[PDB]
């Protein structure tokens, strides 16, 4: 009859034995590199030029479209929840203000600004990050000062950009995060902010890291999915030029180069950022029962931390500040 | 009025114009260290007992249990669009088969070995890998040989993996994977080849970096998705143990995982594997319209080229043969 | 007699107790003597015994001298900065799990040595009563 | 009965007997990588500006506040004990020097230079390093040239160090060890002192690395105890800065730090400062009975260049200029 065949061993060496050291529920605490705590989290806000607004964005989201006088109510219970750090996006909807140098940009009177100087005032404690794109102030809406029928006029956007990031930290925010991908716009941020005497209380916190993909939106400067020697060169390259942190997104499809980054920049805080792609994609997995959002956002979230992410940039914020509250 | 800005730069510094490399759709198959082609792919089988099964199993899939008289049908189209492996799952779906030691694992009547006979001979051409694990040979359904009522017995577990591998190379297997996670399993795979003179002919693709997640199955030894110190002391074992290949899995969750492992298995083919659970997870997003499984496939696919891998895994092959025949 | 340690014997008798713990319910063991080779022969008695999978051994791979324990057999000079590195590589490829550094406070230089060394391992401080008193 | 077990081994493998490399009292000494001797150690001096002064201070210290009138006699022992240097901080007590800009600073009728002209004639074989900060000789007491009701104002702070550090050199001074941490303080008075034609002369010995706790004083820019990767940053920054050496400070809670200054600041000396708090500390201990201080001193001294020093800023100088002289 066919048996069982058992073929003959050797005495276990010891050095094939790792199981010892991930066998209890606590050595798989012991054995992370780093927890995902609260103070980690940045929750992104949409702040719209509506003072009443609080439209409902969406792909899977729950995220908004929020306006100035909707945000002490939203803030609030985050907050309490023991919320540190919030990234602005400002959403100007007004029928004439985006142009050809986006100049409603650093507009003391926008969604931004008097977004900045709402919480600095209403939730003091909170950590202000503003994104840096002239993208959404722009009739064309291209990220940068465009020439003649083509491309980017590099040293205008650039000298446009630095102008903003300025205007932003003058006005209140803690830091300034510029989401371009056009060459050299740290050096120049970062002088900027120095002419200014704002250069020792901003934290240039560098997209230094942003791929193109299906994740944003389905279907300018921006690196090929593929090019990991460029996402090395472009991080070498904002860290020297003076970025204080550095940003990579999306996230999950580019652990890999959140690997590189951290060896790469070593000595300064590497932020993952969750793409509302990944968001929106995790979600609707969760609702064809693909996986649970909850198993799925800590093993996805853990991921950050564990491929070399301090910081994360995520819209599963509300949820977290509840989960990472828990026991059993 | 709130007029725009513009601070006052400098000339442009030659060291933050990378632009320049990355401008031309050809300019980023030239930034990609290596290219996605259809002798990298590798199409997972689950043959099944009953020689004239093919039905569908599912979460999100398009895949089978198929049987040894259905087999000549699927393969041959798939093999005729290029196809170059694939990877062997025994499904025994007989009544009385299963047991305390996964005896009918090696069977020589079973549907892995009737598969690796079939291939052998109606497509000499193909390349076959064979899973090596008691998993779906064991009543209790675990990754080994228990103990009482308790955990895997391992040196005797080890003992009978040992012993199908080589049943399996015997038999006419070129590739031999074993998925269990149980400390010195390739040093004794390796060995009992040895033994039987069939290591210079078997190529041992081990599961070097197996991971637990929800991406497998919707909700024994298996890593912590947090220990990224112990998936590398596990790659630098079973490396010194004889492994000609790594695995990494699941791939996508795990990229910066890849990262190592292209770093520590330096001189070794990285071989990425896209679990089901990604596989049933685009394709869920795809529906839901999140974004387009194709564009997503690719770049999910050539992250793995990215970060490291050099073989894939995937469900997709059936698409991908057909896709990477495709230009304008 | 009437000497030094007897290295094999307290050794084949160390290994022993670490079992016995271990089959009692103990989760983990850390050896706390300094005495050559007792880790490799900690790992192989669990082995034997089936216990190697449950068990995480937390070794004392660098435990110095000095002032810190109480006030005033093999302990490290607070000077030997390489021996305790030869030490540390030695524990880890033995079996150790994770690797304790004691004191702490005063050694933390030796800390960035086993966080260098033993990369891959939960580094674990230890604050002797001395520093802590 | 409960008897004994022993487990039985395995012949003692060469490799786990490192024993016999540090068995004799003389192998603790051939096993240190460097051996504390007399030109290592640094007595700091507070020179006050009441020539009479003998002061002493206070929290468990044995150091006072001497003046250009006592000094000739409390140096003489010392050096005698073979002395070799010695890093001065003035102390005006006059009631109308201190102001909005440090003036009196390097004032030439000043304790600290009214201090570096007496050794440098009573006792020409001394090495005077002198601090330098604005700290002690401003109103506000900040340690910089401040800004409107807030911080400090950068350039013009560093403007005014590197004009008082050419003092100081200028006065005779060998050395000048700026205690700001203000960003780039090392390239201004590294010029400053090029300009002067003084660059050759004088030894930058730069406080690259000084953090912030309880050990200075109990309860501007200071490093935080946990940026690990800043004190890289800033070591490696004065480092390319022009700085000849580099001091850590505090010492005993930063070994660590110690350890990274020896890599990454290899080819420059690397100063240890035991900060009063530490001193205060060991003694206050010792007079618990919590240890024998004279047992204490040289753990915590000996770990200073184990940890990479390979010179002292030390209180316990008097003291150790006469323990080194012992052998039984
Ligand atoms: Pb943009
Ligand atoms: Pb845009
Ligand atoms: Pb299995
Ligand atoms: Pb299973
Ligand atoms: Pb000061
Ligand atoms: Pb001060």
């Amino acid at each position: 009859m066919h048996t069982a065949e058992f073929l003959e061993t050797e005495p276990t060496e010891i050095s094939s034995v790792l199981a010892g050291g991930y066998n209890h529920p606590l050595l798989r605490q012991w054995q992370s590199e780093r927890q995902l705590t609260k103070n980690m989290l940045i929750f992104p806000l949409f702040i719209s030029d509506n003072p009443d607004d609080f439209t409902e964005i969406d792909s899977l989201p729950n995220i908004n479209r929020i306006g100035v006088n909707r945000l002490k109510d939203y803030l609030k219970p985050l907050v309490a929840k023991g919320l540190r750090s919030v990234i602005l996006f400002g959403v100007p909807l007004i029928p004439g203000t985006k142009d050809p140098v986006g100049t409603a940009a650093d507009d003391p009177a926008g969604p931004v600004i008097q977004g900045i100087k709402f919480i600095r005032e209403y939730f003091p404690e909170l950590y202000i990050i503003c994104d840096v794109c002239l993208c959404e102030y722009t009739s064309h809406g291209h990220c940068g000062v465009l020439y003649d029928d083509g491309t980017i006029n590099r040293e205008r956007s650039v000298s446009r950009l630095a102008a903003v990031a300025v205007n932003y930290a003058k006005a209140g925010a803690h830091c300034v995060a510029p989401s371009d991908m056009i060459d050299g716009r740290i050096r120049d941020i970062k002088r900027g902010l120095i002419n200014a005497n704002l250069a020792h209380k901003t934290f240039v916190l560098s997209y230094a890291a942003k791929f193109s993909g299906n994740l944003y939106g389905p279907f300018c400067y921006q690196l090929p999915p593929a090019g990991r020697g460029l996402a090395r060169r472009a991080l070498e390259r904002d860290m020297s030029e003076g970025a204080d942190g550095i940003i990579v997104k999306p996230s999950t499809f580019y652990l890999d180069i959140m690997r590189d980054a951290s060896e790469i920049c070593k000595d300064l805080p590497i932020c993952a950022y969750h793409v509302s792609g990944e968001y929106a994609m995790l979600h609707a997995a969760a609702e064809k029962g693909v996986v649970d959002l909850k198993t799925i956002a800590f093993e996805s979230h853990q991921g950050f931390l564990r491929a070399g992410a301090r910081l994360i940039i995520t819209y599963l914020a509300p949820e977290f500040l509840d989960w990472l509250d828990e026991e059993n």
